């Protein structure tokens, strides 16, 4: 049993809810929250900006030190950093950004990072401002992630379309 409430069950391991991931993280304090990161860990907008704002910029300060030491992530890659006030850990995952011309085949590699964690609170990778089709992102999630994933969708209209269209 876990603390996640109000989710619709899509598969054995994938759950979905219309929710603000920031407000969900604050309530649950999950072991892992996933950030929709870029390779520079520059958290300016979208999920990254919303989570960073909720940490009072502490996520960005930590991230800048990580990049100064290690250099940029790979598209499809990840790193584990602090969850600050939101979670124990934040898994920063880089999905391909279609608005930068990145290979959408890298979305499966991105979701494979989730398999290193038994339970996660996450957004749909590459969806929203990353420019991918969220329906596609949910299909790749279900077909790639084997661990237990609780997906938060910010848009109510999109949530209803994701559920209604789910095969
Ligand atoms: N409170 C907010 C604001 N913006 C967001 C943008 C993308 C995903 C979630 C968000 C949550």
């Amino acid at each position: 049993v876990n603390s996640f409430s109000g989710y619709l069950k899509l598969t054995d391991n994938v759950y979905i809810k219309n929710a603000d991931i920031v407000e969900e993280a604050k309530k649950v304090k999950p072991t892992v929250v996933v950030n929709a990161a870029n390779v520079y860990l520059k958290h300016g907008g979208g999920v990254a900006g919303a989570l960073n704002k909720a940490t009072n910029n502490a996520m960005q300060v930590e991230s800048d030190d990580y990049i100064a030491t290690n250099g940029p992530l790979k598209v499809g890659g990840s790193c584990v950093l602090s969850g600050h006030n939101l979670a124990k850990h934040c898994l920063h995952v880089v999905g391909p950004n279609v608005n930068k011309g990145e290979d959408i085949q890298l979305l499966k590699s991105a979701y494979e990072n989730f398999n290193q964690h038994e339970v996660l609170l996450a957004p749909l990778l590459s969806a929203g401002i990353f420019g991918a089709d969220p329906i596609h992102s949910l299909r790749v999630c279900v077909d790639t992630v084997r661990t237990n994933v609780y997906l938060a969708v910010f848009d109510k209209n999109l949530y209803d379309k994701l559920v209604s269209s789910f095969l």
